């Protein structure tokens, strides 16, 4: 009798999802319960853990697109019905992000590109070049989730590295670019931010950086709209700006992430499920999510709205979009996330950038047991 939605988005966006769900239930009669999985210890892949034993939700809301390759390969996702998605209403990369083996398996709700969040009280105007960045980082501090590939990939790609080679829109899982000479240069810079610039210590991570930023102790840190609520609560007069150009004069290449919503193949109420997904991902819903969290809408028409076009978050997004690399969504991407722990070793100076890079790729190539 009840439709269960698992949401990986929390805070104000979760409140909006609950509101929309309640309105939907009011018209349809079907009861709806929205569960917050954002802090679940098993992470995003918890959907697979649950669905593999037939204990998953009816609908999933707020799932980063890279995770869906696993879910789709295992047959845990209902293909999107014909006509539900109008590809012309999104940027090309946005729709490609929700396709697995050429089939659309989820609906785009938001698009994300990590950026530098800065404290205007400490840094009035944001740095754009590495030189300017060093000056501001030295003067007021800089920290981020340095050992997390999702964020530090911006540096890797900036030096020519890549995860899986993209050719003709298709990714080659065997052609990895995380150990190229360019990637090694990037890892060297990551280590340098600790050993040379002293902006961070080997223990610095995302949690610590966020805490320091909310306390007004550092002027810059790398984040996204998921922190909007907490930043405003801390009363930080924050700004958003693109990653600065790197020491090699090139632009950093942060990942492009697409937040998606989808239906469990095992759900007994597929038609109702897609109707609920439509309500949770409509232009109106996206307008709400933006107003309350600054999450950039996946729909181009909402991106072109006055509220979005005038925002600092969108300005940074549009400035980085051309350099953003969509996260791979093939199953092998999980092997990459699972082997990135070696980045910490490089940043701590326990292993050289060259050796660490080599082992990183070798570990990825071991793959994941089916
Ligand atoms: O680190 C490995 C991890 O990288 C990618 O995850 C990023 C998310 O795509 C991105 O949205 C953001 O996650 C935030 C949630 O969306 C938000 O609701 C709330 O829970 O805070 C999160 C920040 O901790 O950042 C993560 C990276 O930390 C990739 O999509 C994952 O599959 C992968 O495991």
């Amino acid at each position: 009798q009840t439709i269960t939605v698992w949401s990986w988005q929390t805070g104000p966006e979760l409140q909006d999802v609950k509101q929309i769900a309640a309105q939907w239930a009011k018209a349809h009669g079907d009861k709806v319960i929205v569960v917050d999985q954002s802090s679940n210890p098993k992470g995003f892949q918890f959907y697979a853990t649950a669905a593999r034993t037939g204990k998953g939700p009816d609908v999933v809301f707020g799932m980063p697109h890279d995770n869906n390759g696993v879910f789709a390969e295992e047959g845990l996702m209902a293909p999107v019905p014909s006509g539900v998605l109008n590809t012309g209403l999104y940027a090309p990369n946005t729709i490609d992000a929700i396709k697995v083996n050429g089939t659309m398996y989820s609906v785009p709700v938001s698009v994300q590109v990590a950026a530098i969040y800065y404290n205007k009280k400490l840094v009035p105007q944001p740095p754009q070049t590495w030189a300017e960045f060093v000056k501001d980082a030295n003067a007021h501090g800089f920290m981020y989730d340095q050992a997390n590939l999702y964020f530090d990939y911006a540096i890797i790609g900036g030096y020519g590295g890549y995860v899986f080679k993209d050719n003709n829109g298709t990714l080659d899982p065997n052609n990895i670019g995380l150990d190229t000479p360019g990637a090694v240069q990037a890892y060297t810079l990551m280590r340098d931010m600790v050993s040379k610039y002293h902006w961070m210590t080997p223990s610095t991570n995302g949690s610590i950086a966020k805490a320091e930023f909310l306390a007004g102790k550092i002027g810059m840190y790398v984040s996204g709209p998921w922190d909007t609520a907490d930043i405003e609560k801390a009363k930080i007069d924050f700004g958003v700006t693109p990653w600065p150009t790197l020491p090699n004069g090139k632009h950093a290449t942060p990942f492009l992430g697409v937040i998606t919503a989808f239906v469990n193949k095992e759900s007994k109420t597929q038609a109702a499920d897609w109707s609920l997904v439509q309500a949770l991902t409509s232009a109106q819903a996206q307008q709400m999510y933006f107003r309350d969290s600054q999450q950039i809408p996946a729909l181009l028409s909402v991106q072109r709205s006055s509220a979005v076009q005038s925002s600092p978050t969108f300005k940074a997004f549009v400035e980085q979009l051309r350099y953003a690399v969509p996260m791979p969504n093939i199953p092998q991407m999980q092997a990459v996330w699972q082997a990135m722990s070696i980045l910490q070793n490089i940043i701590a100076g326990k292993v050289s950038p060259e050796q660490g890079a080599k082992d990183f790729v070798q570990n990825i190539q071991k793959g994941i047991m089916a």
